[PDB]
């Protein structure tokens, strides 16, 4: 759906409205680009203009009408589409009030750097969070090392006989348990930056043992996290016998991205809850529950006092 190929070509005629060329070293510093994975370019786009400007999409930087992100074909393209982005310059000088070296920045490709208002050369770690956003929960400050956590006994206690495991392989004793994975003993052998695939059966629980690495803050571990949940938790409830349950790896909705995502999955079932269990010892990984799909009978508040 949201992940296609070629993402990064299409966001070179948008990145070259902000004056950015990106070199091959600086491409590799998004994950799905060093490991050649379908991604999608608006997700992209949207950390691209946070690492660049300290900003996100939803502050305007980029809603100049110029360049489409269209997908055609299981590619993202340039090909003509109402879906168009482009630095906006009207956008541009309504900013530059409180930071005064930002047309510099666009105009140059530079990093806006918002830690000190001054012009640097592009860097994944100066810019951390966008300003603009009003973060719905708060955020992992520490974040520390600790062994991956095991999700085997949580399944378990779920109600449910049959379960399909996506990602990494989980054992769930007392369940009937289906294993898609790109690993070779997988009982569905596909790419799971393609998503679920369609022909793939229905079932009681689904459960997405999928995580992501922290690399420099919360915010980027989430954002890294958002495609993942597009392709594999959203498209669950296609794949889900009536009342069934979807429980998916999680890091909360610091980005724009995740917070629609999971919002659009929770409305498609009765109970959506927040669950960090006593084996989850990551500070930012949670679990997102979603029980009783296409069933009817605080997600926020949750998440800050987990992340608190």
């Amino acid at each position: 759906n949201k992940a296609n190929v070629c993402w990064a070509k299409a966001l070179v005629p948008v990145l070259k409205t902000a004056g950015i060329d990106m070199t091959t070293e600086q491409w590799n510093t998004v994950d799905y680009f060093e490991t050649d994975k379908a991604h999608s370019a608006e997700i992209v786009l949207n950390q691209l203009c946070v690492r660049f400007f300290g900003l996100d999409l939803d502050s305007g930087l980029f809603s100049a009408p110029t360049v489409p992100l269209s997908i055609r074909n299981n590619h993202w393209d340039n090909s003509p589409s109402p879906n168009m982005y482009g630095l906006n310059k009207e956008v541009v000088r309504q900013l530059s009030r409180r930071y005064p070296q930002l047309p510099r920045a666009v105009a140059t490709g530079r990093v806006y750097d918002m830690n000190t208002g001054t012009l640097r050369n592009y860097d994944p770690r100066i810019n951390l969070v966008p300003v603009n956003r009003r973060l719905p929960h708060a955020l992992v400050l520490h974040h520390n090392e600790h062994p991956q956590s095991d999700f085997s006994s949580f399944v378990s206690k779920l109600k449910g006989r049959t379960v399909l495991v996506v990602g990494e392989k989980l054992s769930v004793p007392g369940k009937m348990v289906d294993w898609l994975s790109d690993r070779p003993e997988a009982t569905f052998r596909a790419r799971l930056d393609l998503g679920i695939p369609g022909d793939v059966p229905k079932y009681d629980i689904i459960f997405v043992n999928v995580r992501t690495p922290y690399k420099y803050h919360h915010y980027q571990q989430c954002e890294d996290h958002a495609i993942k949940l597009s392709m594999l938790t959203k498209k669950a409830c296609l794949h889900l016998n009536p009342g069934g349950t979807c429980v998916s790896i999680g890091y909360g909705y610091a980005d724009r991205a995740s917070e629609s995502i999971i919002g659009a999955i929770a409305r498609q079932f009765a109970f959506s809850r927040v669950c960090k269990p006593k084996s989850s010892l990551e500070e930012t990984e949670v679990l997102f529950v979603f029980i009783g799909y296409d069933r009817a009978a605080k997600l926020s508040s949750t998440l800050t006092n987990i992340y608190t």
